[PDB]
C-alpha cells in the first residue's frame, strides 16, 4: 500500500487573524518529507512549505510547518484574506507520492497548460504544457489529478533530458508521459476516458527536490461527456 495521507479535518472556518493549525497524519514514518500546498479559491497551486518546515521565498513569515515521524501540522499565526483556499500535505519518503486530503480553509460570518476538453466516454486526450523556464531538460514534470473534493493525485513524471519516466500504478495504462525538449512542453496522453476520468489536470515541476512540486501549470480541466 502506498503511504496515506489524511487530514483529519476536511472543513475549517475562522476569522482574520485568527491562529490557523492543520494536522497532517502517515500511515508510516515518512522522515520529514512532507510538504505543504496552498490552492486559492480559482484553483492555482503553490507549494508554501517543503521538507516539513522550510519556508520557500517569499512565502510569509506567518506560514510555519512541524512535525516529524508519521505526526506532521501547517500553522498560519494570523489568518489573512488570501490565505483562503485548501490546504494539502503530501509525503515525499517513497513513490508514489501521496497527498492528504485537503483542508478547505473559509473565512466565518512557464506552465502554461492547453485549454480545457470535453469529451465523449472512451475517447482520449492529449495535452500539453509549455515551460518557459530554463531547466526543463534537467528537471522532472509531475502530473496531478484533482476531482472535485478529492485530494490530488500523483500521476507519473518525465524527465525531458532522456525521457525516462516514473509512473503511479494506478495511472499506469491510463496515462502515457512524453515531452519535447525543442519547444520546452510536457505531454499527458489520458486514454479511455470515464466519469472518473472527468478532473482537474496540472503539470508541475521538481528539480532541486524531487519530491516537491515548486512550479505549477493553471490545470486543465477534462470533463467526459454523459
Amino acid at each position: 500500500k502506498d503511504i496515506v495521507l489524511i487530514q483529519s479535518t476536511s472543513s475549517l472556518s475562522a476569522s482574520l487573524g485568527d491562529r490557523v493549525t492543520i494536522s497532517c497524519r502517515a500511515s508510516q514514518d515518512i522522515r520529514n518529507y512532507l510538504n505543504w500546498y496552498q490552492q486559492k479559491p480559482d484553483g492555482t497551486v503553490k507549494l508554501l512549505i517543503y521538507y516539513t518546515s522550510r519556508l520557500l521565498p517569499g512565502v510569509p513569515s506567518r506560514f510555519s510547518g512541524s512535525g516529524s515521524g508519521t505526526d506532521y501540522s501547517l500553522t498560519i499565526s494570523n489568518l489573512e484574506q488570501e490565505d483562503i483556499g485548501t490546504y494539502f500535505c503530501q509525503q515525499g519518503n517513497t513513490l508514489p507520492w501521496t497527498f492528504g486530503g485537503g483542508t478547505k480553509l473559509e473565512i466565518r460570518r512557464q506552465l502554461q497548460q492547453s485549454g480545457p476538453e470535453l469529451v465523449k466516454p472512451g475517447a482520449s486526450v492529449k495535452i500539453s504544457c509549455k515551460d518557459s523556464g530554463y531547466a526543463f531538460s534537467s528537471s522532472w514534470m509531475n502530473w496531478v489529478k484533482q476531482r472535485p473534493g478529492q485530494g490530488p493525485e500523483w500521476i507519473g513524471r518525465i524527465y525531458p533530458g532522456d525521457g525516462d519516466t516514473n509512473y503511479n500504478g494506478k495511472f499506469k495504462g491510463k496515462a502515457t508521459l512524453t515531452a519535447d525538449k525543442s519547444s520546452s512542453t510536457a505531454y499527458m496522453q489520458l486514454s479511455s476516458l470515464t466519469s472518473v476520468d472527468s478532473a482537474v489536470y496540472f503539470c508541475a515541476r521538481s528539480g532541486l527536490l524531487r519530491y516537491a512540486m515548486d512550479y505549477w501549470g493553471q490545470g486543465t480541466s477534462v470533463t467526459v461527456s454523459s
